[PDB]
């Protein structure tokens, strides 16, 4: 919509107070005009028709129960374009300062939050698996990781190439994290996963296993179930995402890490640079040394770390 940018105040999920990006004309209306081609938020009602209605709030204050899941799924859509512009130097998904779109209040009792093909969809949770998932950074920058994917290698959603779609996902929704710099973890969606549980997670990088996700070729998931297991196979890359920046000794061979940082640096310009719609694993790592090797060098610790790390879960 038209009108004037204006800055409003609520509380998220998690009952934190943050200022958001809004938009005045007549209602302040959630839409961020200072990021891109702009930030925008919908309210789903709880119907599954997208994306639903720009977000109008009568006084510029968000502090309702109902308005927690648009205060995060705004502000954290916010941070992810942050940490592509400032780390990555990309102006939104398309690389071309795309607006960015998110629902909330998707359905009923929706345990789930999803990339649509054209803009993120936030469940509510049931209040026992899940509470509103766009109270997790992880999940929301997962998610628009996904729409980054889609437009540039492609990886179709389906066995190895979709099992590395999903642990793109994971490493930047996780780079996200640690970069907003908010009791960042190695694990993914723990701050909206499970309110009566403390300690878990839906999935984790640093061991897989922990929630029987493979974390080596060799217990690789070869079904039909989970679209050939994207969400299962993804545990054996993220382990080596993890071993890569974190460093490790794993089914005994030892990984030299070299942080975050790098890490961030080498998926990406493998995802933008190397990966295709129909790479699998062992194309995964080549574009991984490949990409390590324009950055840092052929001799450098760096591409011996990334080899480390594939050799370590099964990867050739
Ligand atoms: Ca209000
Ligand atoms: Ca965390
Ligand atoms: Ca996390
Ligand atoms: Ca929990
Ligand atoms: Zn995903």
């Amino acid at each position: 919509i038209t009108g004037t940018s204006t800055v409003g105040v609520g509380r998220g999920v998690l009952g934190d107070q943050k200022n958001i990006n809004t938009t005045y004309s007549t209602y302040y209306y959630l839409q961020d005009n200072t990021r891109g081609n702009g930030i925008f938020t919908y309210d789903a009602k709880y119907r599954t028709t997208l994306p639903g209605s720009l977000w109008a709030d009568a006084d510029n204050q968000f502090f309702a129960s109902y308005d927690a899941p648009a205060v995060d799924a705004h502000y954290y859509a916010g941070v992810t374009y942050d940490y592509y512009k400032n780390v990555h130097n990309r102006l939104s998904y398309d690389g071309n300062n795309a607006a960015i779109r998110s629902s909330v209040h998707y359905s009923q009792g929706y345990n789930n939050a999803f990339w649509n093909g054209s803009q993120m969809v936030y469940g509510d949770g049931d209040g026992q698996t899940f509470i509103p998932l766009s109270g997790g950074i992880d999940v929301v920058a997962h998610e628009l990781t996904h729409a980054v994917t889609d437009y540039t290698a492609g990886l179709i959603y389906q066995n190895e190439s979709g099992a590395i779609n999903e642990a793109i996902s994971d490493i930047f929704g996780t780079l996200v994290e640690f970069y907003a710099n908010k009791n960042p973890d190695w694990e993914i969606g723990e701050d909206v996963y499970t309110p009566g549980i403390s300690g878990d997670s839906l999935r984790s990088m640093s061991d897989p296993a922990k929630y029987g996700d493979p974390d080596h070729y060799s217990k690789r998931y070869t079904g039909t179930q989970d679209n050939g297991g994207v969400h299962i196979n993804s545990g054996i890359i993220n382990k080596a995402a993890y071993l890569i920046s974190q460093g490790g000794t794993h089914y005994g061979v030892s990984v030299v890490g070299i942080g975050r940082d790098k890490l961030g640096k080498i998926f990406y310009r493998a995802l933008t640079q190397y990966l295709t719609p129909t790479s699998n694993f062992s194309q995964l790592r080549a574009a991984a040394v490949q990409s390590a090797t324009d950055l840092y060098g052929s001799t450098s610790q760096e591409v011996a770390s990334v080899k480390q790390a594939f050799d370590a879960v099964g990867v050739k």
